[PDB]
């Protein structure tokens, strides 16, 4: 009980703090500064998180990855659209 | 072991992934666009995730947000040190 208050304690303040850009990136699309590569690591690490939490029983570090899975995917899908696009454009 | 094994990939991606930009700000000192509160949250929840590591004997998760630390702290420093001397300069 204590040890779970705590867990989730942290939780929320780790993949929440900064949670408000990664919302205000996708709402207006700005993905100027983003790196693919630096997201594609990133997310690694999160899926495999997500499987450390299914080994150890761990709840706390499974709710956090898989909310902080869901902040950054879409960030990467529309940082590679919008790449595509400057490909095409470019292209013409 | 073989658990051991997969939380250090973990670690070692999320921890490290945008590192080169922290070590990058702590260097060229520019803070800018840098938010003091979100750096807080931030660091509270490191801290409170080392107390976790500690407390379910979690070595991954503990070294993870060990060396996280040490990456976040001096940002949060050195961006008190540069909106402190923005504000004596201005005054």
């Amino acid at each position: 009980d204590t040890i779970l208050l705590t867990g989730l304690f942290a939780a929320f303040f780790t993949t929440f703090a900064f949670a408000p850009q990664s919302i205000k990136t996708i709402r207006t699309r700005n993905t100027e500064g983003i790196s693919v590569v630096m997201y594609i690591m990133f997310l690694t690490g999160v899926i495999s998180w997500i499987a450390y939490g299914i080994m150890r029983s761990d709840f706390a570090v499974l709710i956090a990855n898989i909310v902080t899975l869901f902040l950054a995917a879409p960030v990467l899908v529309i940082t590679l659209i919008n790449r595509r696009k400057k490909h095409v454009l470019e292209s013409s």
